[PDB]
Parts: C-alpha cells; structure tokens; sequence
C-alpha cells in the first residue's frame, strides 16, 4: 500500500543504529540524537534501549533551552513518555518564553499527553512570562471538549491570568459560544467582575457580537456597569451595532426610551445612530411609528426650550437639528411593514401623517404667535423707534428652516411644499426685516429656501430688495470664504490624475482629456503636464488657459466672430458647416468655472449679449446691434412711429435664414397670418429680437451652459447681475483720469469748457469704482483697455475716440448713448443746480435701470 515505507523503514532505522550508545554529553546533538526516532515511532523501542541510560531530557538542547520532553508533547506519544516520567522530567520546567510542554499539546490537541501531565501534578497555574495560560490557550483556540476533558481535573478555574482576565471573559469577547456553553456547565462564575468591572457582558458588546449575550441572559446575567459607569449599551451605540441591541431590549425594554435620550449628546458620531434606529425601523412597523412619535416629543420638549429666552442658543440649537435630519430621513425610507420591509407609506395605508406630525404642531402654533407681536410691532413701532429683532431673530431661524425641512419630507425630489408657501407671504413683511438685519444668514439658515431654484424662482419677494452693497463685498468675500452651495467651501485632495498636454494642437487634444477625467477631481491644483516635458510643477498651468483663451476664438474653428464694434466676440451663427460642430462648445464652458473656482482670470471679453443668456435673463433691442445695427434701426422705425399711419403691413411669419433655405416660418407658433395690430408690434419688436439670435443659436448655446453649470451652482450666480458679473472674469480694470480726459472729442454742439462740461467731470470725481467701470460699458460695452489705454482706444468703429454728443432739452429728458460710435448723448442740463439737482440724479438711473 501507499504508506507501506513508513511500515518498512521502522524497522529498518533500528537495525542502522542498534547497538546502543549514551547521549551526548554536549546540549546541541541530544536534540540530534532523537529527534527523528521519536518522529519515526521508534518512541517504544527508545524506551526500552534507554531504560538503561546515564543522560536527562532537562539538560535543555540548543540556544532555544526546550526538552525533548517538549518534543515529546509535540509528536504525540506516550510510550516514551512512559520512561521520560520515571525520571522524573519536570513538566513545569520552562523555556526562555516561559512555557511548558502542555501548551504544546495544548496547541496541538495531543489528549493523552495532557493527561499524564497532570498525572505528574503538573503545576497549571504557572502562566508564561507573557501571563496567558493553558485554558486561555484553548478558548481563543476554540477547543472546547478537551478543555472539558481538562478542566475536570482542577477546581482552581477561577484563578485569573496575570491581568485577571478569565477565559469567560476570553470567549465573549471572541464569540466562542459552545466554549462557553462548557466552562458554565463545569462551574464558572457569570458575573464575576475583572478589576474595572467588566463582566463578561461588557466584553461582548464591544466586540459587536449576538449570540452569546442571548445566552448569558438566559442563564442569568446581569446588566451592570464598569468602575466608570460605561455600560455595554454605549459600546454598541458607538461600534454601530444595531442587532444585538436589539436583543437586551427583548429582556429589558426600558432601554429603547434610553437610546432616543442619547441624540442630544454631542459627543457621539450622528453617523452611526442612523446605522442602529434605521435597523429597528426595518424590523417592524409596531416599532417604527414607536420610533418617529418618540423623537418628537424630544423635539417639541427642545423647542419651546429653545424659545425660552432663558436656554443658551448653540447648545441646543445643534441638539434639535442632531435629531430632526434623521427624523427626515427616516421618512423618505418609509414605514415598514411588521418583520418586513419597506412600505411606501401612500393613500390609504393609515395615513402616517395622521399621528407622526402631530405632536409638533403646537410648536407652529407657538411660532405664529410671537410672529403676529413682530408685525404688530414694526408697524406700529415704525415713527418712535432691547428690539427683540435685535435679540432673538437668531433663534427663530432655527426653527423656521426646522419648517422646511418637515414639510419637503411628505413631498417628492425637487417638489416644493405648498403649506410653506402660504406661511411665508402670511409673514413676509416680517422677514424681510431680518435679511437686512443680517443678509448673509441666507447661507446658513434660509439656505434651500431661497437658493433651490424653482423657490428662488418662486421667491424673488426677497432678492430684489435685498440690498445691494452686500453685492459689492461678494465679488470677493463670497468667494474667498467660499459660497456654500455645500461645496464651495472645501475642496478634495487628488495627485496622481495628471493631464498629458498636446503642445501642437492643445484644443482638439484637451478635447478629450478633460471630458475623460471626473468633476470634483478638477477643483484642485490640476496637474498641467506636457508630452514627455515637466516644465514646472504648476507655473504651466497659466499657459494652459491664457493659450485656450485665444484658441476658442480661433477662427478658423468657425466658432465665434466678431460683433460690428469689431471688439466683442460672438458665437458663429452659421458655424453649423462644422462636421463636429456642438461637441466643442462644450468644452468652452468646462472651462470657466475652474478660472472662477480657482479665482485667476482670463483676458478675453465677450458681447453684452452672451453675458444675459447666461443667467437666464431675457433680451433687449439694443442687444441686436452686435449683429447688424440695420436691424436694429428697422426695429426702431416700427417704435419710431406706430401702425396707425402705417400702410405696410408686416407678416408675423418672415423669410429667414437658418442654415436652411429662406423659410418663411411664423414669430408666432401657429399664428404666422396675422399682422401688426396696434397692440401687437410691441412683440414683434420682441420675437424678431429673440428670435434672430436664439432660434439660430439655442442648440448652440446650451452646451456650453452643461459644462458651466457642471462646476458652478447656478442658484448663486443669479446674485449677479450682467455688468458685475464680466469683472470677475477679466479684473477691475484700470483707470487713468488724465487719459481720459484728454482723448475726449467734444461736438455736436458743445465746446470743450462750457460750464456744463467744466460740472460734468467734478460729478465723476466723487463716483467710486465700480461705477465708472459702469459708464465706460454704457457708451463701449467693452469695459476694459489694451496697453496703450485710452490714448490707444480700440475703439471698433475703427478706433476712435470717446466721443461725446447733444440732444437739448430741458432737464425732463435723461441720458442715452450710441455704442458703436463710442459716443455719449446728453439733453442739457441748464444750471449747476440743475446739475447738482438732475444730472446727479439723472446720471444714476441713466446709467442704469432696476
């Protein structure tokens, strides 16, 4: 058979060393001597050649100062251990480690071995000098029938390790069960504390383990803390271990009002209680309402609190919001049917909205009240008037946003609650007093409110009077401390994404690269590298844009032209004889939102126009002349003098150019056969405005707005309007007054010193900046110079000068200006007081309309 040479050549290695020798008198052979006999069961034929012999096992062999003995425990026979124990080899004798032949059979489970040990009295106790013993050994082994067949033989079990540590203890914290089942069969103690008092039940808890803490109970454990006070519940809580909570609640189910009591502790980690309560809302719905209901009244307790003027505001005002989030998300994951899961919650099936809400609604109620005082209060206090808007407007606002954060729960994604409509045109008078109070609470408190965009669609009651200066810190300080759309704020950290740039062609390249590479991976230090070239660490960077800023306008991609002014860029609109013709506008608008984000400009300016598309505003006539200014005179004819003496009629439906034929098509949808009705032209002043511009250029556009949205929120630049917005994108330019002053080209009927002229520019010396930077766009539209300034005017209509030029009348009549001329046209002003009087005024809403 297989196994027929370990028969043979048991024999065979006798004959080799028959004839009988003493062992070495030297520690390093004797291991040499036997150890492949004993391995080679020559362990009965040892023990009789040896029964006359002169040597012990306990002169240790080697560095290692083991026996055989040791070896003995090892290989697993007794015959020779019949011979070794008549000389009486010490089993207590130790190694350098401390430890015994026991722990080898120990470790290797040699039954017989273990046995006569014992048989020998050997002492169990002695631990090892790393203080763990034999019955340590074998619960974490998770050898149990020995450790019955062991334990038998002592009654000393309860003798601890050197730190007092039993193997109970041991076990429960491992989650060996039928270890344990044994150990309290054979006597062992339950609640027999180690030095800090931990029982074996508060092992179990940290370790996150069930099944042993169901049977300790059964058995009769009892719940209790250590020296500190730490019970086993808080360790389930801070581990995250949902399941066997729930199993010491079966046995004392005054836990469960102990868990919801715990939210309002600020120490522990808000994200793993929602790993616990999302699990017992699972496990059935007789807990689930149990649940919701019961945060509720821990809400409604903290609110009428948190009015009191007496409770400290951050304190609570975290501790009920530490509640609410889950509350809300508790909701949206629905009730759940008894030991089953998820039910939706719809029509019919009990209306959980009958119950859950309602214990809060007293907290609404209470909210009205002190609402109704405030309005009674600033109207009636408006001519004689601490102010209680001074003092506590701050807390309110807690509980306002706990207002939207309720309702949008019983509502779909991106469904807006229709009760908090009413509520807020109810109040609004109010509230508008504490947005200038403090306009900025708008990010923290007032967030999605008036920032979700179809309700700042729908609550623009607030961002027009909203006040303005606030604008002019937040080109800047809402953007350097970030603009919390909950990511302007912070951004992640990436190394290894870096971009192979294509120095030969970088636009077609770049293509690609970017539309590979992930989003939030880009708002970072972006790794600017070439083909095989480093550069610079990051210093490239600034060439990868300021080289895109002029490949764009590359004309030859047929993608944008100039306008008639010569200066300002403007999408192509018959760039559809492009094979890949959208593709490419989307990579444009990747772009700028990382020249916003990471706050470095770009030296390319557009057409007014293309600024308004952008935030969604709606087209004026003026708008046209980018294009052609014929247009727009003919346009100006129709307002110029109305239908009513007029004998040509036009068609609401006109030949046009789309990349197609000259399509008669109507401005209209549908209504092509009507005509300009004296309360009609008014859109057909409108439709061919936008309908030029947009029908032409809608596909076009909207890719660039993909990319641009992708990187910015559009809920916040909304902030901005058209001619704050082209400085952050391009600087505060520079302003030379002299320079100014001295290319002017004064005609049409005023000198160059006349008094007006003399007044005029003693009115501009008092503006600031971001006002002048405004005058230059109402006559340029352009906003910026190149190097040699004004003195090198780009001018556009060829590059003359700024220009200025009359229109009399008295002072009734406001400014206008000609843009394309680069002129400026002004009614005059008679007197300094009419200066001082209307042109100070005039110029303001001249120089822009709310």
């Amino acid at each position: 058979m297989e196994r027929a040479m370990e028969q043979l050549n048991r024999l065979t290695r006798s004959l080799r060393r028959a004839r009988t020798v003493e062992l070495p008198e030297d520690n390093e052979t004797a291991v040499y001597t036997l150890m492949p006999m004993v391995m080679a069961d020559q362990h009965r034929s040892v023990s009789e050649l040896l029964s006359n012999s002169k040597f012990d096992v306990n002169y240790a062999f080697g560095r290692v100062k083991r026996s055989l003995l040791h070896i003995a425990a090892n290989c697993g026979s007794v015959e020779c251990l019949v011979l070794l124990l008549k000389k009486g080899a010490n089993p207590n004798y130790q190694d350098i480690s401390g430890c015994t032949p026991l722990h080898l059979a120990a470790r290797n489970g040699q039954k017989k071995c273990m046995s006569k040990l014992l048989e020998y009295s050997a002492d169990v106790n002695i631990c090892n000098n790393e203080g763990l013993t034999a019955i340590h050994w074998l619960a974490v082994n998770g050898r149990t029938e020995l450790l019955h067949d062991l334990v038998q033989h002592v009654s000393d079990v309860d003798v601890e390790d050197a730190m007092g540590q039993t193997a109970l203890h041991v076990a429960c914290q491992n989650g060996h069960k039928t270890t344990v089942q044994c150990l309290l069969d054979s006597g062992a103690d339950i609640n027999r504390p180690n030095v800090s008092g931990a029982t074996p039940l508060y092992f179990a808890c940290s370790h996150g383990q069930r099944d042993t803490a169901q049977i300790l109970l059964l058995r009769g454990a009892k719940y209790l803390p250590d020296k500190n006070g730490v019970t086993p519940l808080d360790l389930c809580v801070q581990g995250g271990y949902g399941e066997t909570c729930e199993v010491l609640i079966q046995y004392h189910p005054r836990l469960f009002q102990t868990i919801i009591q715990m939210t309002q502790n600020e120490d522990l980690r808000e994200n793993m209680l929602r790993q616990v309560l999302e699990h017992l809302s699972q496990q059935s719905e007789s807990q689930y309402l149990k649940i919701l209901t019961s945060l509720a009244e821990v809400a409604t307790t903290n609110g009428h609190k948190l009015l009191s003027l007496s409770s400290n505001y951050d304190a609570q005002m975290k501790s009920l919001l530490r509640i609410v989030r889950m509350f809300c998300h508790v909701f949206r994951i629905g009730p759940s049917s008894p030991s089953n899961g998820i039910d939706m919650g719809y029509n019919g099936n009990k209306t959980p909205r009958s119950q859950v809400f309602k214990p809060l609604e007293l907290l609404w109620h209470s909210l009205d009240e002190w609402l109704v005082l405030i309005a009674t209060e600033l109207m009636k206090n408006k001519r004689d008037s601490q102010d209680v808007i001074s003092m506590t407007a701050n807390r309110l606002s807690a509980v306002i946003q706990a207002f939207y954060m309720c309702c949008s729960c019983q509502m779909p994604p991106g469904m807006t609650s229709p009760r908090f409509i009413e509520f807020v045109c109810k109040h609004d008078e109010v509230l508008k007093c504490f947005v200038n109070r403090n306009p900025k609470i708008i990010f923290d408190h007032f967030h999605f409110l008036l920032e979700c965009p179809e309700l700042m669609s729908r609550f623009m009651h607030i961002i027009k009077a909203q006040p303005f200066k606030d604008r002019c810190e937040w080109f800047y300080e809402h953007l350097h401390s970030g603009q919390p759309d909950s990511d302007m704020v912070h951004r992640p950290v990436n190394e290894n994404d870096i971009l192979l740039v294509h120095r030969d062609s970088i636009f077609r390249s770049s293509c690609e690269v970017v539309s590979k590479a992930n989003c939030a991976k880009l708002k970072q230090g972006i790794a600017v590298r070439f083909h095989g070239e480093e550069g610079m660490g990051q210093g490239v960077v600034r060439e990868w844009f300021d080289i895109l800023s002029n490949e764009i306008v590359n004309p030859d991609y047929a993608l944008f032209t100039q306008s008639a002014d010569g200066t300002t860029f403007q999408p192509n609109s018959n760039s559809y004889v492009n094979p890949d013709h959208l593709n490419y506008f989307r990579f444009a608008g990747q772009i700028l939102g990382l020249a916003l984000n990471h706050r470095q400009l770009v030296n390319i300016y557009f057409t007014r126009s293309f600024y308004k598309h952008i935030l969604g505003i709606p087209v004026n006539y003026q708008d046209v002349a980018s294009i052609d200014p014929e247009y727009a005179k003919n346009l100006q004819w129709i307002l110029d003098n109305d239908i009513s003496d007029l004998g040509l009629e036009l068609t609401f439906s006109v030949e046009t150019d789309v990349f197609g034929a000259m399509e008669e098509v109507p401005l209209k949808p549908g209504g092509g056969s009507i005509l300009v009705t004296q309360n009609n032209k008014a859109e057909y002043v409108q439709l061919v405005t936008e309908l030029r511009m947009t029908r032409a250029i809608q596909p076009q556009i909207n890719a660039f707005l993909q990319g641009f949205h992708m990187f910015i929120p559009p809920s916040l630049i909304q902030l901005f309007d058209e001619y704050e917005l082209e400085l952050l994108l391009s600087g505060m330019p520079e302003i030379d007054v002299s320079d100014w002053i001295k290319n002017t080209e004064y005609t049409s009927g005023y000198e160059r010193e006349d008094p007006v002229i003399q007044w005029f520019w003693e009115v501009v010396e008092d503006i600031t900046q971001e006002e002048r930077v405004l005058l230059l766009q109402f006559v340029t539209g352009s906003s910026r110079v190149p190097h040699g300034g004004f003195a090198n005017i780009m001018g556009g209509s060829g590059l003359q000068n700024f220009t200025i030029a009359a229109v009399p009348y008295t002072p009734n009549l406001l400014p206008t200006s000609s843009t394309c001329i680069n002129m400026l046209k002004l009614p005059e002003y008679p007197s300094k007081e009419i200066l001082k009087d209307r042109l100070l005024v005039a110029l303001h809403c001249g120089s822009y309309g709310y």
